[PDB]
């Protein structure tokens, strides 16, 4: 149980820091908010959206 | 200049924190090399890529370095 947990706890610090820079993106992203901050922002929200889905395997 | 420092300091965020999921990515990498092999290593080894590959992405796009 104790290196079982030892596996959880590092699965679950790479979900949590994802879930984080998801956030940092985000305030990244709506604080800058022409087309060149436009187009860094679509292109941030879809890195958000890229790092949410291939962290969804994680659990 | 408001405007400026306020994103400045929020890809410094954006840095700190890419550099500490690279950090936790090398742990869980570890685990990995050990836990068994089967399914999950190769999901892993899946996963792991893709994870590396969208945070070269997010330095493309924030410039963090």
């Amino acid at each position: 149980m104790t290196q079982l947990e030892e596996q959880l706890h590092n699965v679950e610090t790479v979900r949590s820091i994802t879930m984080q820079l998801e956030m940092a993106l985000t305030k990244l992203k709506k604080d800058m908010m022409y087309q060149v901050w436009q187009r860094e922002s679509k292109a941030l929200e879809s890195a958000i959206a890229i790092i949410h889905y291939v962290a969804g395997d994680l659990k």
